[PDB]
């Protein structure tokens, strides 16, 4: 019954996988699915892999140091890729890395990827281990973030050769109130304009008549392309989407979820926390929806408690919410998005919460 | 009611300081309590303090890279802390740094302790907020872990200066079984034999007529001098204490319950996950009991389902569990520990553990 819109999974680089990866077992109701670590011969990094329905998160970190003088001297490949997720982590911390695909033909939607200009990471490679074979490339889209095609091939088990399957179920979710999450949405792995707009410019170059790997990607492209804030040291009446929109290096990934209200609510109750549009937005949005005849299923009046946000057209609307910044630097959001035949993605909610500050700065 | 047990805190340097906090407000029942970083003019780091009764503790991160070329140049001395904290980090990952202790006359434990030879990481000085005035100073112990003396003067606030109080309680502990735990037991930053002797040779040096400032740690160097593994790649039937006990750096905080069954089970509900201490240990363990008419509280058959530890004595007994290591990295543990008039500390363990091997590996 599960449904990965073709996403095989969402990569993180974190310092404390394992720790970090029960932080959506708890908060928001993933499962502990699959390991790779020193139980299965990963001598250098450890990988936890939750899942939420069609969501599937991959949580990476390092199980050594750089010049870890007791053991092994290191493999220069291996101490290369130490070396580099390190300096991913100073430079921007725990964040997403990579998205990956289920692909047919890894080969062929390389080669295309780079003879458009693709700036590779990982050509094509056959991981095997001995419940069977995947191929796998790897090329560098938003910032340093990633998209990486998989195809399997003669591989059964659980996720993808050198994992484990997991030992059962976690008990804390036997205490809480279930998120019904259902798949990836999309994901931007970097907002800065140039890097933006440098992924979408490549994509384009990618069109063919062979379908496109990432249409979610094919989408915002086209959407946001139509188009291309401003900030107080009060806080800021847009509070924490100021940070979202002129932050460097944010990203956001999003999960589309059946119910935001649902969804929304417990994850309230696990302890999420996010931001909080003004007043003043949904003001402006009741009369916007109404004069177009823009009925929702939702109570206007719980979308309003709960900070969610809106977008639509003519022929529907979008429900959207983003969480507060779920580190220390105000770089990575999560957003929890409902579609309602709508395949926007919240290029109105730029206007409407532009609109928002600007209503209270020109108050003064 | 609480009792702090004379520890202020353990301020622990992670990667992911805001996530990681709440782990052990999800999974071991804490509270958020203060918070210090950008919101408190914290340009550099961003602390997250959570306490369980007596028990506080400190999460610290950086918000931001080393040459973080986008808004500031760093001054010398704060770019050499960020420095400081990535390199921790690299060498040794998330794990405990420091153990604060609630002090009268911070000049003088300082003075007498580096005296004796202590490596000082902090002269006396005075942190200073609106909020009133503290005094600190710190000094290297247990490899590079430390001890920091604080004396309150009028500071008021929350925790420390630059420290803003928590504003309201975290929902996920409304479904949650509590877990009581009391306050801070002991602590020892690093298990390594040198490092281990280097620090113990050092605090007998600090014994005078006035109260040494760790009494924990005076009875721990104690109990172990009266004394100074051998593991399989099978696993071991010791399973992870047999890291515990040979792994490197290695390192664990123990944390008093008035209850052990109460605290593990609570704990085993939550998510949290400890040691499997093989049969052998209780049926060896029953008859020394028995022998020696200690009779316990606590039905024998539960500590056996909750692998938890037995130490005993003339006068009375204690009860002892460990973690899975934390982390990727298997080195750091956390002890829950019940005392029935016993200020031992586990050294029974050693041999009772050592012994499980014994006839497993005699065995062949
Ligand atoms: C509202 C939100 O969910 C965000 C999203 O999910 C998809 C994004 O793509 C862009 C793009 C470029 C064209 O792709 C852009 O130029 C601007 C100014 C922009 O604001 C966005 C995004 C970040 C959008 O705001
Ligand atoms: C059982 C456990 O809880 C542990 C504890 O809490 C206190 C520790 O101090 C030592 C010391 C030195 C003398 O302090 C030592 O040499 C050995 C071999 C030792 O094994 C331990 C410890 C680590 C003990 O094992
Ligand atoms: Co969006
Ligand atoms: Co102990």
């Amino acid at each position: 019954e599960v449904n990965y819109r073709g996403y095989h999974h969402a990569e993180w680089w974190v310092g404390n996988a394992k720790q970090v990866a029960q932080f959506y077992i708890t908060r928001m109701g993933f499962e502990p699915v699959a390991h790779k670590g020193l139980e299965t011969g990963s001598r250098f990094f450890a990988s936890h892999v939750v899942q939420n329905n069609g969501v599937r998160f991959v949580f990476t970190s390092p199980v050594r140091s750089s010049a870890r003088q007791t053991l092994k001297a290191a493999p220069l490949a291996d101490q290369a890729r130490l070396d580099e997720m390190y300096d991913h982590l100073d430079k921007h911390g725990d964040g997403v890395k990579d998205v990956a695909f289920e692909v047919d033909d890894v080969l062929a939607v390389y080669e295309n990827a780079v003879a458009n200009g693709a700036e590779s990471v990982s050509s094509p490679h056959t991981d095997s281990c001995d419940e069977g074979d995947v191929i796998s490339a790897a090329i560098k889209t938003y910032g340093d973030t990633t998209h990486t095609f998989i195809q399997r091939t003669t591989y059964t088990g659980p996720f993808l050769p050198g994992y484990r399957s997991c030992t059962t179920v976690d008990s804390a979710n036997k205490f809480l109130p279930p998120v019904n999450l259902e798949a990836i949405d999309h994901c931007v792995g970097n907002q800065d304009w140039d890097e933006m707009s440098d992924a979408c410019d490549f994509y384009e170059r990618c069109l063919g008549f062979h379908r496109f790997w990432s249409v979610d990607d094919k989408d915002i492209c086209t959407e946001f392309s139509a188009l291309k804030n401003e900030p107080a040291h009060g806080k800021s009446q847009i509070e924490e989407y100021v940070d979202f929109y002129n932050g460097p290096g944010v990203q956001h990934i999003a999960l589309r979820t059946p119910n935001i209200i649902e969804a929304v609510s417990n994850l309230r109750s696990r302890g999420v926390e996010f931001i909080s549009v003004p007043d003043t937005y949904y003001e402006n949005m009741r009369l916007r929806l109404k004069a177009a005849g823009m009925k929702l299923e939702e109570s206007f009046d719980i979308i309003q408690k709960l900070n969610i946000l809106i977008d639509f057209d003519e022929g529907g609307y979008l429900l959207q919410l983003f969480t507060k910044p779920l580190m220390d630097r105000p770089t990575v959001f999560i957003e929890i998005i409902q579609r309602n035949n709508f395949d926007g993605f919240g290029a109105g909610n730029f206007k409407s919460l532009f609109e928002a500050i600007e209503r209270e700065q020109d108050l003064r």
